[PDB]
């Protein structure tokens, strides 16, 4: 009986690792997405401003 739980809790940690590697990289990854959600959308208000100011 205690080897068996070795054996499902190691495969258990490895499955686990992998799991956390795709968690940081996902995570990292929002991350990024929401850097560029920030920098499209000032683009976007500089494109407004200038378009404002001409039409004035």
């Amino acid at each position: 009986e205690a080897e068996k739980l070795l054996e499902e809790q190691r495969e258990l940690m490895k499955q686990s690792r992998q799991e956390a590697q795709a968690l940081i990289e996902n995570a990292r990854k929002l991350a990024e997405e929401q850097k560029e959600q920030i920098v499209a959308s000032a683009r976007a208000e500089a494109e407004r401003v200038k378009e404002t100011a001409k039409k004035e």
